[PDB]
C-alpha cells in the first residue's frame, strides 16, 4: 500500500525536458496537486511520518511550499507559518539571504511566530541545491525555533542538497527522488 | 451543524484575524488565523462544507495567500487543486490574464477543461481584480466558475460589486469595515 501509493504518487509528478532553459528537466508538481488521490496520500505520508515527533509549527516558504506544509500543519493540527519573498508580511519580521543564478534574494519570518521551545517541521515541495531552506531554517533558529527535519515531496539528490542539509545539523526526508537527467 | 456553533467558530475566526495600521488602508493579516489550529482548520472545514453538495471538480487559488485556503478546501472535497501563478512560473501550456496595479495570471491550459465545476477561493476580497482575472482564465478553458469563496471580505474597497457585474456569487467567511 505505502510502497504502492508512493509509485503512484512518482506517476503524478510530470516531468518537463528542456524548462526552464534546454538541457534542463524540472519536475511539475502542479500534475499530482489535480489528482485529488496522489495529493492527499502525499500530505497523509508526510503527516503521519511526523506523528511521532513532537512538532508544535510548521513552516512552509513562498509558494509552493505553502502547498504542502500548509496542509500539514492542518493534519498534524499545529500552527502554519509561512516564510515568505520581501514585503508581503505585515508585522515585524526578521531576513536571510540565498543565492540565484544571476543574484541574490531574501526569504522573511514574522518575529513573534517563532518562540523557544517551538519545535519546527520545514515542509516544502522540492530539494534542489537548498539555499532557500537553508535560509528558511536560520530564520526559524534565530527566534530560538529548534528545527531538526525537512520534509520533501521531490528530492534531487544530484544537487546534493540532503549533505549541505546535515552538515546544518537538518535530517531530510522526502517521498520521491528524480535524477537530473 | 447548529447555526449558532456556526456563528461561534466564525466570530473565533474573525477574532483571530489581527489587524494592522497603514501598511499597505487597515491591513486585515491572515497570518494570524494561520497560526491558529483552530481558527485555522475551522476556516477550511466551513468553507469546504459550504460546498460538499455543489458538485464542484476543482478547485482554484491564486498565489500565493490564496494556495493557503484553496488548497486545503480542494484536499477536503476530494478534488483536484490548479494553482493560478505569477508570469514566468507554470511550467506546461498557459494562457494568461491582465489585471491592475498593471500585471498578469497564468494558468495551465490542460487543468481546466469543458465540463469543470471550479471554485475559486481565496483569502480576501478586497477590490477584485485577482480574482476578475482567474474567472477570465478558466472560462476561456469552458470551466464554468460561479462561485468563489473568501476568508475575509473588505466592501468599502468595492470587490463584491465588481464581482457581481463580471457573474460570480461571493461567499466569505468574515467581513471588516475600512
Ligand atoms: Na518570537
Ligand atoms: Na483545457
Amino acid at each position: 500500500k505505502t510502497a504502492q501509493q508512493l509509485k503512484y504518487i512518482k506517476d503524478s509528478i510530470k516531468t518537463i525536458p528542456d524548462y526552464p532553459k534546454a538541457g534542463i528537466l524540472f519536475r511539475d508538481v502542479t500534475s499530482l496537486l489535480e489528482n485529488p488521490k496522489a495529493y492527499s496520500a502525499s500530505i497523509e505520508l508526510l503527516s503521519e511520518h511526523y506523528s511521532e515527533s513532537g512538532v508544535t509549527k510548521v513552516v512552509g516558504t513562498e509558494a509552493r511550499g505553502f502547498l504542502f506544509g500548509a496542509p500539514v500543519a492542518l493534519a498534524l493540527g499545529v500552527g502554519f507559518v509561512p516564510v515568505r519573498k520581501p514585503g508581503k508580511l505585515p508585522r515585524e519580521t526578521i531576513s536571510e539571504s540565498y543565492e540565484l543564478e544571476y543574484g541574490t534574494d531574501t526569504l522573511e519570518i514574522h518575529t513573534d511566530s517563532i518562540q523557544p521551545g517551538d519545535k519546527v517541521l520545514v515542509v516544502d515541495d522540492l530539494l534542489a541545491t537548498g539555499g532557500t531552506i537553508e535560509a528558511t531554517v536560520k530564520l526559524i533558529r534565530r527566534l530560538g525555533g529548534e528545527v531538526v527535519h525537512a520534509a520533501f515531496i521531490i528530492n534531487l539528490p544530484e544537487l546534493g542538497g540532503e549533505a549541505r542539509l546535515t552538515q546544518q545539523g537538518i535530517h531530510c526526508y522526502s517521498l520521491v527522488s528524480f535524477d537530473g537527467h
